[PDB]
């Protein structure tokens, strides 16, 4: 359901994810992750947005990404975005960022779930 409506909206459309954490791409991913999303994101604790410690738990890899790369789209069309928006308010949080990043970005959200 949720990730089917998050690959509806792209553009990503799939994301299959190897057992293992990968953790050169994870180490990217922590530096884009302090670069672009910590103006308003912590792992623990409410910021100006919720927190991502365990984003990769409760929502699956194709919402993460097109949430990166496609956040317009998701604030107004998925259904769990859109309750968010209502909660947090709306800003710009489009950050430019390439797939390649934003799937770094997605490993090191995977590994920060791991600890
Ligand atoms: C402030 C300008 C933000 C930046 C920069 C980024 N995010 Fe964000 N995010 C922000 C808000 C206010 C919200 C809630 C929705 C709204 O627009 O009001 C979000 C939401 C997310 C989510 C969904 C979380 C969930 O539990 O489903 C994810 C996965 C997310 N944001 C990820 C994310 C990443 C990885 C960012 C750096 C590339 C990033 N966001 C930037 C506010 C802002």
């Amino acid at each position: 359901d949720p990730e089917a409506l998050a690959a509806e909206i792209g553009p990503v459309k799939q994301v299959s994810l190897g057992e293992q954490i990968d953790a050169a791409l994870a180490q990217q991913g922590e530096q884009l992750f302090n670069t672009y999303c910590t103006a308003c994101h912590r792992l623990d604790e409410r910021f100006i947005g919720p927190a991502l410690r365990d984003v990769t738990k409760r929502r699956g890899p194709v919402y993460i990404m097109n949430t990166m790369l496609n956040p317009n789209g998701m604030i107004q069309r998925h259904p769990v975005m859109k309750q968010l928006v209502q909660e947090y308010g709306t800003m710009d949080t489009d950050e430019a960022l390439s797939e390649e990043q934003a799937r770094a970005i997605l490993e090191y959200l995977r590994q920060v779930a791991e600890n």
